[PDB]
């Protein structure tokens, strides 16, 4: 299920990043990116609020402000764009779906951290 979420995140991100920058994406490496998210989860939770199933959309959007695409496999060091820059280009319905996708990704990654911790 994480793979489906991640592919969706990547597909939406690439299309918008490419349209904005005229640049091409680099190869996708999910395991690399999951590891990046594992670093991001605790920092986002500390800087914004706890990541739980009930987290407000507004809080997720704030987290998107601080997540830089330069860190991910498919946009590695390409530009300084953050996730909110992609969110900003989506229509009303797609913004809502993107928030859900990102939230659920973060929740799944946090589950992995919890597993590894135990």
């Amino acid at each position: 299920k994480l793979r489906v979420l991640y592919d969706e995140f990547v597909t939406i991100s690439k299309d918008n990043l490419e349209r904005e920058t005229g640049l091409s994406a680099s190869d996708v490496d999910m395991d690399f990116d999951l590891n990046i998210f594992m670093t991001l989860v605790p920092v986002l939770a500390a800087a914004v609020c706890a990541i739980t199933p009930t987290i407000e959309d507004d809080k997720i959007v704030t987290m998107m402000k601080y997540c830089s695409y330069q860190s991910f496999s498919f946009w590695f060091l390409k530009s300084g764009a953050v996730v909110k820059s992609v969110y900003n280009k989506l229509d009303y319905v797609k913004k809502e779906k993107f928030v859900a996708t990102f939230r659920d990704m973060l929740l799944n990654v946090q589950t992995l951290i919890s597993l590894n911790s135990m």
